């Protein structure tokens, strides 16, 4: 028996190894820690075909996708395991009513600066470029932050109302995304404006701007916790504040918990299971892991209760309070693949800011679909269809699948209507012009369960 | 304005136009009560092109449909109107959250008998064949009833193990179909025996079997509470008793709330609510009905308690205990199509018992859809899939449909996935064989939320 685990390359892992020999001292289980990159991508493909590792660790968002493909262990802690975690991080976990995964800690971006360059830092966006222009005169820029990944770029673009999706009673709705609103726009036209007036840079990455940081060459930068390590052993005397407000508004992080879900085809399950509640969410094991890489403020109460007091936590938290919990419904996927296209082509000038947000916007809402009603005759079908591709793209089959269903439907309530017969076929509203074909069921107008029949 | 009603010809029109004639004195208010054929089946299509009445009565089973499409207004009455009808009939008229009726009363069928012809009436339906050669010697029957509606059937062939769709935790589920097991099989081979046997006739309907009984020619009817109104004007000595056992079993009749839901389309919303609130469920209101033709238990607390005391509501009761009652789940209206004619066509001879029951499982069974998550390099992607059609059928447009809906996705994600076709369009799971096409999803095992990929 042995646990492989994936982590990320910018956490502890070799912290978390070192959990991993104590672990295999009592033991015998060896413990290998990784850190592939794009593990959080590569993670469904392998996990399907038996070569995944036995413990993955990401961030909450990624892990509703996973547990709706059956990737993922239900996780059965006692209760007596379940209150000495917060509340809280077990809801990031929970999916379908059910736990997915061990909450570990919560996470959000801060505003982080060099006190020797920047004594006061700035409470807006809006003051960034008079305060470059001023530090471009010694040599120095303002701001530095990682424009590769969305997650970066996000609390800028949410603050005056960019939204992933909707939520409300209960329910996230996946036809509204708020990535095109006037407040998405905004944000996103006034990073791009920074680089236009040479204030940042559009291929500025996670190394080349935790360098310019760390050396004392940018006044400040827009990080996680894990990076505070890397800062420590550098010269930089720095702090760690709330990001700045953007148009009068706070910048609105969305917020993860870092989590660890135990692949459903591990043959280890529970070797995993007691690794994690047993070694790895204890005082001892949070301490190793955190002291090569801090976690944040981590979801263990003992433990969290006493590293509160350091400011940086108690930053990562007001930053956090002000931003949002990430969904972890499976389309959140897409939606980051969507944003991050649409700040990478904004930025470099491929695309205009309208043009790049309208695209994810479309792309956001990947497969959202309608369900209509078909009337034939007196009998009614439910169909489940996709919501914004076009009505050519898909009646054909659509017809055939009727058929199909209807086949030993007794004729009287059929109304006549024959499958088999030959047709150009078209939905109709009852009594009124058949819909254009090259129209989707969004464009027509159609809401959930509209009442349709089918013409030739 | 006016309103026109709809309500079924068993029912009390007559003491409903009555409630009529009183709204329309006080307020000017022309109601015009209808009670057209197979009203229930065409209130889709007349209500879809503006045709509908204001204000339609069935039993609740219909409305989950109706509601779903948009067919019938929100009920909004306030909490003091609320809390004068029962918590279990404000249930029946929920659907997604929101009340869409006004519960009127419970119906149940239950056993009606001749006293002077059956003093002491059968507890078991396996007594039922000997009874009717003793009556047969008389010139009398033992036993006559609707067969042309399943509705009247199916109490017997749910006895031992007969069900629509399996419910849990909340929910139905439609691929769970209890129409072609081993109880409803033995329920409907009884029934098709005594007919084989000469103890009753396919041919025999609700005016058949109601003139036999009010005649004193059969010792025995199965009705609703509407049915007593005639017998207490004819000359039989009657009781309304509980269902006989079946295979040692009670009798489960399907529990309807008969229930009032005002069309949406309707220019009269506002005057059907004073109507329905303020005129028909009152103590006079019901009473009015109730003595046209007999309502059943009725949904106001007042003038149910008055009732109470009756043999005949409380043996409904009894019989409603022992049933169920019926989903108002959308998929309902094709369930009982489909058992309509599997029951006929079993009686008349025109199809084997399995054979009728298993096309009626296939007809029910066949509306359901399966979630789907296909991998196209690491991107995931939702598809809602029919469940119980062959992939062949929806598998070319299904690829064009996703091929639009990834379109504007990034590149590098896609990784190099081809899609144009190297022949024929299959699904397979990652790194196995690719899934037959002349099966479906629900052949090939495939459950909600599977990880699929697409080969050629
Ligand atoms: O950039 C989109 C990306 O954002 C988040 O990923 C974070 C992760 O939560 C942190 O733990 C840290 O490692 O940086 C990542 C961003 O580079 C989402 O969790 C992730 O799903 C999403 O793709
Ligand atoms: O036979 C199937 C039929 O059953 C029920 O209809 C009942 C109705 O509930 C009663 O009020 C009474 O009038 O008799 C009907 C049977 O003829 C379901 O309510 C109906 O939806 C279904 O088609």
């Amino acid at each position: 028996g042995k646990l492989v685990i994936w982590i990320n390359g910018d956490k502890g892992y070799n912290g978390l190894a070192e959990v991993g020999k104590k672990f295999e001292k009592d033991t015998g289980i060896k413990v290998t820690v990784e850190h592939p990159d794009k593990l959080e991508e590569k993670f469904p493909q392998v996990a399907a075909t038996g070569d995944g590792p036995d413990i993955i660790f990401w961030a909450h968002d990624r892990f509703g996708g996973y547990a709706q493909s059956g990737l993922l262990a239900e996780i059965t802690p006692d209760k007596a395991f379940q209150d000495k975690l917060y509340p809280f991080t077990w809801d990031a976990v929970r999916y379908n009513g059910k736990l997915i995964a061990y909450p570990i800690a919560v996470e959000a971006l801060s505003l982080i600066y060099n006190k020797d360059l920047l004594p006061n830092p700035p409470k807006t966006w809006e003051e960034i470029p008079a305060l470059d222009k001023e530090l471009k005169a010694k040599g120095k820029s303002a701001l530095m932050f990682n424009l590769q990944e969305p997650y970066f770029t996000w609390p800028l673009i949410a603050a005056d109302g960019g939204y992933a999706f909707k939520y409300e009673n209960g329910k996230y709705d996946i036809k509204d995304v708020g990535v095109d609103n006037a407040g998405a726009k905004a944000g996103l036209t006034f990073l791009v404006d920074l680089i236009k007036n040479k204030h940042m840079n559009a291929d500025t990455d996670y190394s080349i701007a935790e360098a310019a940081f760390n050396k004392g060459e940018t006044a400040m930068t827009i990080n996680g916790p894990w990076a505070w390590s890397n800062i420590d052993t550098s010269k930089v005397n720095y702090g760690v504040t709330v990001l700045p407000t953007f148009k009068g508004q706070p910048s609105k992080p969305f917020v993860g918990v870092l989590s660890a879900g135990i692949n459903a085809a591990s043959p280890n399950k529970e070797l995993a299971k007691e690794f994690l509640e047993n070694y790895l969410l204890t005082d001892e094991g949070l301490e190793a892991v955190n002291k090569d890489k801090p976690l944040g403020a981590v979801a263990l109460k003992s433990y969290e209760e006493e590293l509160a007091k350091d400011p940086r936590i108690a930053a990562t938290m007001e930053n956090a309070q002000k931003g949002e919990i990430m969904p972890n419904i499976p389309q959140m996927s897409a939606f980051w693949y969507a944003v991050r296209t649409a700040v990478i082509n904004a930025a470099s000038g491929r695309q205009t800011v309208d043009a790049a947000l309208a695209a994810a916007q479309t792309n956001a809402a990947a497969m959202a679909t309608t369900r209509v009603t078909i009337l034939t005759g007196r009998r009614m079908t439910d169909l489940v269809l996709p919501a914004a591709v076009p009505m050519e793209t898909y009646i054909d089959d659509t017809v055939a699948v009727l058929s199909e269903v209807l086949e030993d439907t007794p004729a009287d309530v059929l109304g006549g209507f024959d499958f088999t017969a030959q047709g150009v076929w078209a939905f109709a509203r009852p009594g009124s012009p058949p819909l254009k074909l090259d129209q989707s069921l969004d464009d027509a107008g159609v809401v959930d369960g509209s009442l349709l029949t089918l013409v030739s």
